[PDB]
């Protein structure tokens, strides 16, 4: 077992929170946000937009990390990884590890890290300013094992911990998001909201 990173937000001098998009319930989504669940839906290794705002620029050399806990108590000590099924898998870009959940997409400066003391995965790119005609920065995100997979998250729900840091690794800000990876996304979404309001 391993120490567990803190989970608190934590905006730091730049104001830094997470943003989603707006894509609804349809039976066409692939990946969906719950504002009342802060609750991310998605398919298997489909792409998961994820906003980045702050309300000043951050210096060059600033980076953004994702890593995944377990949500609930007696499971935050266990690093979360993929299933014996899809660590095997061969599905690699080149970049990514086998057993890491989480995966950048489109971005060849992503660097993947195993932690030489707690064991744990994360995914860290360097953070850019927005694009011209945007107010915010997205990061494709890909979650690369379902909830359900037995001997890997094994229906345990999971937080995604995104970290702005320096070009050291020390801390400027915070945001976390629940996460479920399955078939239907915009289903277990209604779902899970209606269950929320009975
Ligand atoms: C990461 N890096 C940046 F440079 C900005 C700006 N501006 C935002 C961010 F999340
Ligand atoms: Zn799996």
């Amino acid at each position: 077992s391993s120490s567990v990173p803190s989970q608190k937000t934590y905006q730091g001098s730049y104001g830094f929170r997470l943003g989603f998009l707006h894509s609804g319930t349809a039976k066409s989504v692939t990946c969906t946000y719950s504002p009342a669940l802060n609750k991310l839906f998605c398919q298997l290794a489909k792409t998961c937009p994820v906003q980045l705002w702050v309300d000043s620029t951050p210096p060059p050399g600033t980076r953004v990390r994702a890593m995944a806990i377990y949500k609930q108590s007696q499971h935050m000590t266990e690093v979360v990884r993929r299933c014996p099924h899809h660590e095997r898998c061969s599905d690699s870009d080149g970049l990514a590890p086998p057993q890491h959940l989480i995966r950048v997409e489109g971005n060849l400066r992503a660097e993947y890290l195993d932690d030489r003391n707690t064991f744990r995965h994360s995914v860290v790119v360097p953070c850019e300013p927005p694009e011209v005609g945007s107010d915010c920065t997205t990061i494709h995100y890909n979650y690369m094992c379902y909830s359900s997979c037995m001997g890997g998250m094994n229906r345990r729900p999971i937080l995604t911990i995104i970290t702005l840091e320096d070009s050291s690794g020390n801390l400027l800000g915070r945001d976390s998001f629940e996460v479920r990876v399955c078939a239907c996304p915009g289903r277990d979404r209604r779902t899970e909201e209606e269950n929320l309001r009975k």
